[PDB]
C-alpha cells in the first residue's frame, strides 16, 4: 500500500569509486576495462576485466574488516556512501527494528574457499586455515558482515540469483516497505574480481577472447562481432525508504520504484528463452501510466543473450519502444553487483537529465535494427526509466523508477 | 491478508530419507551421527558427521544433473517428494506464472569452487574445468538447478543467511503469497557435506571434537559436557500455499503459517545476543491467539549459543514457557538446510501428536533448570508450534505454525 523511494546511494565500480566519479565516466563513455595479468597468468584465454582502481588497505576498522572478503569490502563502502548521501545519522539507523538489510553477491568468495582448502591440505593444516575463513566464503557473507557493524535491527539476509542478485534485493525491499514491516531497507550487493571465479566462465566459453590486446574494446553490447562478456567485480548500494518516512525527515529523493518484475523462465539453465523476460517487463510496467523514456539493458555482449532480450524488447513496446544502451560496454559484467550498478547509474540519468552511450558498436547487429540505441551521450529530461537484469537458471529481474512530482 | 498453509513436504536428512523414515528416527530418538573418514582423513579433529545414507546414483536425469552439486541433488529430490506429498500434477504447477520457487544453501559449493580451482592448475586446464562448474558452484545454485526443470514461471531466486537460510526461504515464500503474486511457491534449501567445507568450521573451534570414539553422543544440545556442534548435510522443501486455493483442490493441509519473524542482531559475528532472538519470537507471536505448545530451538550443542537461546527464551514466556526439544542432538547441524528440515520435524510432531525428545543429555546445564525441556518421546495433542533459525552475522528466523480449525 505504501510508496517506495529511493533517497541515497554508494558505488564502487570499475568506472568510478563514488557517484561523482561514475557520472563522468558515463557521460564520457569512458571504459573500465584493462587488461589483467592476473586473468593470463592463471592460464584463461579471456586477460581482460573491469576492476575496482582502489586500495582498500586501511579503509575499514580492523576489527571488523578481519571477516570480510572483497565482496563485502566493496558492499561496506558503498553502503557507507549511500548513508552519507541520505543523510541518516546513527541515531536514526542503527538499533532500530525499522531499518534492514537485504544484499548479496552471485558467489560468496571463490578465492577465500580455495585459501581454505589449499591452507587445509599443506602442512599446517587448521593453524594455516585461520578462524576467519566461514565469514568470507558463505553465501550471505555481504549482508552479515555490514548488518553487523552497522547494527542492523531490522531484516538480515541476501538474496542470490545469479546476474539478477542485487537487482531482486531492491526488489524485495520495496516489498518489505510495501508489507509494512521496514521504513528503511539498505539494498545492493558486491563480487569479488579473481581467477579463481573467472576460470569457470571461461570454462564454459561466456568470457570474450578475441580483443585482449584492445582491453576498451572487448565488451562490446550490440555489436556483430561481440564474442562474450567481460567479467567485473565492485559493490552497490541504495537506501530503498518508505516515502512519508523520507518526506518527514526532508530527504533528497533520487525517484520512485513504481515498478518490480520477477519472474522465471523455466527453459536453458544458461541461456535466456526471451518469454519470461517480456512476462518480467510486463509485471514491472502493470500500473505505470507513464511511457518508458530509457531502458538500461541486461545486454552483457553475448551473441545470444543480447538479441534475446532485444526481441524480448519489440514485443513488449511493438512500435512504442524506449531509448535503449548497455552501460555493460563500458563497465564488464560485475555479476551479482550488476544489478543495484546499473539501477545507481539509471538513477544518474534520471537525476542529470543525460542518457549515457551504448559503446564499441562499430557494425550493429541485423537483429537491432530500428531500435533507438544511443551511441552517444545524449542530454534529455527523463521522467521513467527501466532497468533489466537476467540471470543463469533463467532468473529475470526488471525494475522501473521515476520521478516523484515536484 | 491471504492465509497461507503448508500442504506437502519432502526431505532427506542424516536420519531419514524420506518423512516415514525421518518420524521412525524422530519417535525412537535415533541419532543419525557416523564417523567420517573424509574429516579425519582431511587433517580435521571433528570426525563425526550427519551424512545422508542415499546412494542418489542415477535417481536424476543425466542430462539435469549434470548441472547440479550435492545441495541441489538434494533439495531436488526433497522438491519430488513434495510434489508428490501436495498431490500436485505437472499440468497444475509447471508453466504457470502463479507458482515459484525460493530456497537456498549457506555455503553454495565449495567442493566444487575448488575442483575448479584444482582443475585449472592442472595440466588440463579449462578443459579439465568443463562447463559445468557455475551452476555448481554459484550461491543461487539450488534455485537455479530446481526452478529450471520442473518448468516454473514464477518468483526464482535463493535466500542466503548462514544457518537461517531454509527459514526464510519459507518466511519470503509466505510473503510472496500474502502480497497476493503468487498461488503457490515451493520453498526449502540444501547443503552439500565435505572436508572442504567443514574444515572452516574445524579451523574457528565450532565443531565437536571430544567424542569422535562415540559418534551418536556428540551432538548433545543443553548438556553440561557438549563441545560444538556436529556437522551435517541434505535436504528439505515445502508446498507453501494461498488457503483458498489449496482447498479449493483439496488438498491435504499440514497447518498454516500464522507467525514469521526475521530480525538482526547487530552485535557480534558468530554468537549471538539473545536480543535479536527474543524480538524474532515476540515479532512471530504477534497476533497469535494461542499458546505455543512445542518449540523446536535452534539449540546447536555449544556452549555460548545454547543458553543464549535458552535465556531469550526465559525472557519470552518466563515461567509458562512451552515444551522444548532441539532436534540438532539427532541430526546434527545441517546449516542452511536447518531451517526447513526442522520446520518439517516440527510439522510430523504437529501432525502425529507428539514431542521429539532432546537427546544425550547426561547433565543438564544449569541455566536450563526451570525450562519444559523434554528428554523422552512424549505423545501429547499439539495445537502450535515454534522453531527458531540463527546464523551467523547475528540473522534471525522464528517460524509459528498451528492446526487449521477442524
Ligand atoms: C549471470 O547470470 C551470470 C552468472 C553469475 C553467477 C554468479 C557468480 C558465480 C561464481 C561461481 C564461481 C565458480
Ligand atoms: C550457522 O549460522 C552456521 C554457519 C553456516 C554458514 C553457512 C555455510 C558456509 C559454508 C561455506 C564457508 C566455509
Amino acid at each position: 500500500m505504501k510508496r517506495v523511494v529511493i533517497t541515497g546511494l554508494g558505488i564502487v565500480s570499475s568506472i568510478g569509486n563514488n557517484q561523482q566519479e561514475v557520472l563522468a565516466s558515463l557521460r564520457e563513455g569512458r571504459s573500465g576495462i584493462t587488461f589483467s595479468q592476473e586473468l593470463k597468468d592463471s592460464g584463461m584465454r579471456s586477460h581482460v576485466w573491469g576492476n575496482v582502481k582502489l586500495d582498500t588497505t586501511g579503509l575499514i576498522d580492523r576489527k571488523v574488516v578481519r571477516f570480510m572478503s572483497d565482496a563485502s569490502i566493496y558492499a561496506f563502502l558503498s553502503m557507507e556512501q549511500a548513508i552519507a548521501d541520505a543523510g541518516l545519522s546513527p541515531e536514526a539507523y542503527q538499533n532500530n527494528p525499522r531499518v534492514g538489510l537485504i544484499a548479496g553477491s552471485g558467489g560468496g568468495s571463490p578465492r577465500f574457499q580455495v585459501f581454505g582448502a589449499d591452507a587445509m591440505r599443506g602442512p599446517r593444516g587448521l593453524k594455516a586455515v585461520g578462524p576467519y575463513v566461514v565469514t568470507k566464503a558463505m553465501a550471505s557473507g555481504v549482508s552479515a558482515c555490514l548488518a553487523t557493524p552497522f547494527k542492523i535491527h531490522g531484516v538480515n539476509y541476501s538474496i542470490s540469483s545469479a546476474s539478477a542478485t542485487s537487482a531482486h534485493c531492491i526488489g524485495n525491499a520495496v516489498e518489505q516497505i510495501q508489507l509494512g514491516k521496514q521504513d528503511i531497507v539498505f539494498a545492493g550487493g558486491g563480487e569479488e574480481l579473481c581467477w579463481e571465479m573467472a576460470c569457470e566462465f571461461d570454462a564454459m566459453g561466456a568470457l570474450s577472447t578475441k580483443y585482449n590486446d584492445t582491453p576498451e574494446k572487448a565488451s562490446r553490447t550490440y555489436d556483430a562481432h561481440r564474442d562474450g562478456f567481460v567479467i567485473a567485480g565492485g559493490g552497490g548500494m541504495v537506501v530503498v525508504e518508505e516515502l512519508e518516512h523520507a518526506l518527514a525527515r526532508g530527504a533528497h529523493i533520487y525517484a520512485e520504484i513504481v515498478g518490480y518484475g520477477a519472474t522465471s523462465d523455466g527453459a536453458d539453465m544458461v541461456a535466456p528463452s526471451g518469454e519470461g523476460a517480456v512476462r518480467c517487463m510486463k509485471m514491472a510496467m502493470h500500473g505505470v501510466d507513464t511511457p518508458i523514456d530509457y531502458l538500461n539493458s541486461h545486454g552483457t555482449s553475448t551473441p545470444v543473450g543480447d538479441v534475446k532480450e532485444l526481441a524480448a524488447i519489440r514485443e513488449v513496446f511493438g512500435d512504442k519502444s524506449p531509448a535503449i544502451s548497455a552501460t555493460k560496454a563500458m563497465t564488464g559484467h560485475s555479476l551479482g553487483a550488476a544489478g543495484v550498478q546499473e539501477a545507481i547509474y539509471s538513477l544518474l540519468m534520471l537525476e542529470h537529465g543525460f542518457i549515457a552511450p551504448s559503446i564499441n558498436i562499430e557494425e550493429l547487429d541485423e537483429q537491432a535494427a530500428g531500435l533507438n540505441i544511443v551511441t552517444e551521450t545524449t542530454d534529455r529530461e527523463l521522467t521513467t526509466v527501466m532497468s533489466n537484469s537476467f540471470g543463469f537458471g533463467g532468473t529475470n529481474a526488471t525494475l522501473v523508477m521515476r520521478k516523484l512530482k515536484d
